[PDB]
């Protein structure tokens, strides 16, 4: 296949056999998205193995994939294996079971839904307050990934199945503890490196009982949303139960949702929230400003509520920011299921399509000093510059984020409640300026942390 | 994964690990489908390997699979591999590569088409009168498959290409040579893409290479079969390697299903002496003189068209009918997953004492006129059924019937001393004969 973008006359880096363009995969997804995107323009295609990838970044074009042909061309994502019984899951099913299930799952995030989960995520505000003030009374370094993980575990739990798992901690949660290492793709590892080089030993794995997840990390898991079935006694949980008892979802398609939900809650959150805190302790002119807002739509440390939230400008301006440098899914894919032309443009069927969100936050063609950390890019004023099919945090069309403004919610939550309190400041032993991962997902090479000072 | 029929309620026999029931194909497909019709009833199901096995019995349904959900369900058949540059067969292709090949070969059979192919056939029937007179003047046996193999490939390498190839001929030794380890794709169907990507296949590469290089000297020009690739061709579209892959096809099906059941027809006449007087005296009457047979001349005759019906009954050389349920559906009332390949006992329907009175018997009275009202076009399926039926059903009915007309004429068939009565069915996989099909021919 390593002829079809020279047949296309589609630049890109030329492949080796066998290997394709993996070993350009030493930097990372994002830097190698970088170094494409200069070389080779508007768009580009190489070989993961034997599997085409064309890059495109021509908003137009990506509204084409992810938006209007989404659901007849670019349905299902690069085929992920393999998962065993996960192939359930949402994030990676295909087809009408994707649509079955988006279906299903759609009204557990809607406004009603959303503001319903305020007073409850309200309690854990407190208590990430008060865990973060025995850390403050010390000049003591704090982890920040540990901090924000624990309170973001605890939101996903409560808001989608009703039960408390971390009582003021028990920070040997073991919860946190196996979502953990639900999973890690890493290069360096030839398991995930020989699945993408040599596809054909999928099959073998799962006749096997060979899974990409850890089967204690699962079962554990497996067995607690079993636990977590206490009835008799509208959330995630009972959306699933209450269309389990009228195809339907069976107990072990229910426990596939719900290991996507608790690792999206617990990684993601905690993961951004660290980015964020990061860029307001190198930035504080940036932090003063934003404590200034919180402190004037909420004076006397108010309680936040879910229209106070929606009003905070600037704090949307940091978190879209923050976003911008940093999108944890780095790339948007889509699997084209059967030959088309889009935009003047032929893609042959299995190709896949990828949108590298990265590198397109970064195009200097777009973005004013695109490695620098300036908030004013998405002030009202601002906003109107700015393409939403570059700026793609949560990807678009039917198939984007669907927990995107419980995120969205949930981190503005967990930065009020902190910035009311406290203010963030380097530590020396801060990584400054913040390396990422040359690995397989967006994190930083040495964990995030920050002095805490109370006020 | 052998718990499907066992979470859906469809009964069938008990899979092993890995196995499933290939075991009980010990005995051949026939004798499976037909002990699984009777203990267990109108549906069950079995593994072959891994993959699990609907079969089906109701007309309802098989209508339903064959002819209504065709194009929307069930569109292809079993996937088959490892095959190669045969991925590109009108029988082995799937979805819209198919449904492009079958527009393109379906020109090949109309009626008129088939109407010009009288008089070529005819000058190959009289080479077979006379290569049975010389063993018949002269008291030989004669193997009925060698000398209807001869006139059968005679026939479909010049109604499809114009080519003239006249015992030794290499086009017969190298496509009967097409005829162990299969039980291993069978359990493993991860072995596929191992030998797919490699580039390994199940046929010989030799028996394609005189293949391949033959329609490559075929088509050295300077409307048939060949015509209808070639102009389209200089026009997706078909290439030198697709354009091949279909001529194996046309050419082992012209000559082994058309000598195979030219042999069950003859079998069944010599055991029945009054069915082959009978059908005799129809051929004298509408043809007086030995008139050569004409294309209007062959749908005129009732009692060979009763003949050759029931030997098709006897014998479905195809056994099975295959689909690959593509999508969940829920046909007739019975949810059916995806994966699942709803399987037809073509063999086990046609001996159905539910249906046939008397099936194991040689009753061409089965298909007269005043009898075939009884007969369900369902479950008589011998051509198959809906829009992937058999492309060449009319030309190997028109092809049987003149090669059963210029011989009856001149010669009766009885039974030697070395002819297997009754026939045993070959126990392995295809339909066959164990013993080869030797009879007398006695000139009249
Ligand atoms: C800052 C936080 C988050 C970000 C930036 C983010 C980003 C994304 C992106 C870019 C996609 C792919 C969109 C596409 O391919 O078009 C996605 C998919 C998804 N996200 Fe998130 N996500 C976040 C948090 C969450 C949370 C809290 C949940 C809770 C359930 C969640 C659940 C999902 C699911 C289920 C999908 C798959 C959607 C589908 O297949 O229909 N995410 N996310
Ligand atoms: C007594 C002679 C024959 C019998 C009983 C027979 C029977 C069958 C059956 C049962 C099928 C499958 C139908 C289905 O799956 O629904 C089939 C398919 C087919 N037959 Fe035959 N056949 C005969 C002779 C021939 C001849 C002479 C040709 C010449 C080209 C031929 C070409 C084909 C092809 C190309 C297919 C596959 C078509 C497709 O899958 O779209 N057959 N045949
Ligand atoms: O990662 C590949 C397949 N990629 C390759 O094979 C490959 C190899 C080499 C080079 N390029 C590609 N698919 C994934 C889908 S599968 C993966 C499996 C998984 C992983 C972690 C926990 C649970 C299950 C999964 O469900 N994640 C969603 C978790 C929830 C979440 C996470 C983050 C944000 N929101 C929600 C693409 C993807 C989809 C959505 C968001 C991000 C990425
Ligand atoms: O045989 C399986 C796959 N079966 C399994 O894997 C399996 C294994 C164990 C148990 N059950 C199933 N498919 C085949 C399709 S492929 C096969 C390959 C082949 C073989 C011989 C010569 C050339 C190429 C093929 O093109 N034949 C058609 C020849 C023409 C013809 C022949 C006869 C009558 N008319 C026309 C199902 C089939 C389709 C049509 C008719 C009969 C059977």
């Amino acid at each position: 296949s390593h002829g079809l973008f020279k047949k296309l006359g589609i630049p890109g880096p030329t492949p080796l056999p066998f290997l394709g363009n993996i070993l350009s995969y030493h930097k990372g997804f994002c830097m190698f998205d970088m170094e494409c995107h200069k070389k080779y323009g508007k768009v580009w295609g190489f070989y993961d193995g034997q599997q085409p990838v064309l890059a495109i970044t021509d908003p137009d074009m990506i509204k084409t994939v992810l938006v209007k042909e989404c659901y007849s061309v670019f349905t299902n994502r690069r085929p992920f294996g393999p998962v065993g019984f996960m192939k359930s899951a949402i994030s990676i099913a295909e087809d009408e079971e994707w649509k079955r299930l988006r279906s299903l799952l759609s009204p557990t995030f809607t406004s009603g839904k959303l503001k319903e989960m305020v007073p409850i995520i309200a309690q854990y505000g407190d208590v990430l307050v008060r865990n973060l003030r025995r850390e403050a009374e010390t000049g003591k370094p704090v982890t920040l990934k540990d901090v924000f993980g624990a309170y973001s575990m605890d939101v996903i739990t409560s808001t989608s199945f009703g039960v408390n798992i971390d009582s003021l901690n028990n920070p040997q949660d073991p919860f946190v503890e196996n979502t953990k290492k639900l999973l890690r793709f890493d290069f360096l590892d030839p398991f995930f490196l020989s699945i993408t080089v040599f596809p054909f030993l999928i099959p073998i794995l799962e006749v096997l009982n060979i899974c990409v997840f850890p089967r204690e990390v699962t079962n554990f898991l497996r067995k607690s949303v079993k636990r977590m079935k206490e009835s008799r006694l509208v959330d995630f949980l009972q959306l699933m139960i209450d269309s389990q008892n009228s195809k339907a979802l069976s107990d072990l398609e229910l426990v596939a949702q719900s290991i996507i939900f608790i690792f999206a809650g617990y990684e993601t959150t905690s993961s951004v929230l660290s980015f964020i805190m990061y860029e307001l302790a190198t930035h504080p002119d940036v932090q003063q400003k934003l404590q200034e807002e919180i402190d004037a739509v909420l004076p006397n440390k108010a309680p936040p509520t879910y229209d106070t939230v929606l009003q905070m400008e600037y704090l949307d301006m940091v978190v879209n920011e923050t976003l911008r440098l940093f999108p944890i899914a780095m790339r948007l894919e889509r699997v084209c299921k059967k030959d088309v032309e889009i935009n003047g443009m032929f893609i042959p069927k299995g190709v896949v399509v990828m949108i590298p969100s990265y590198a397109l936050h970064r195009d200097p063609k777009y973005w004013t000093e695109p490695e620098k950390f300036l908030p004013e890019r998405f002030s009202a004023k601002n906003a109107d510059n700015i393409d939403p099919y570059i700026y793609t945090p949560f990807g678009s069309g039917p198939r984007n984020c669907i927990g995107m403004r419980f995120a969205l919610m949930n981190m503005k939550l967990a930065l009020i409640r902190v910035l009311q309190n406290f203010s963030f400041k380097p530590c020396k032993e801060t990584q400054i300026p913040l390396k990422l991962s040359l690995g397989g997902l967006l994190q930083p090479e040495k964990p995030v942390v920050l002095k805490v000072e109370s006020r």
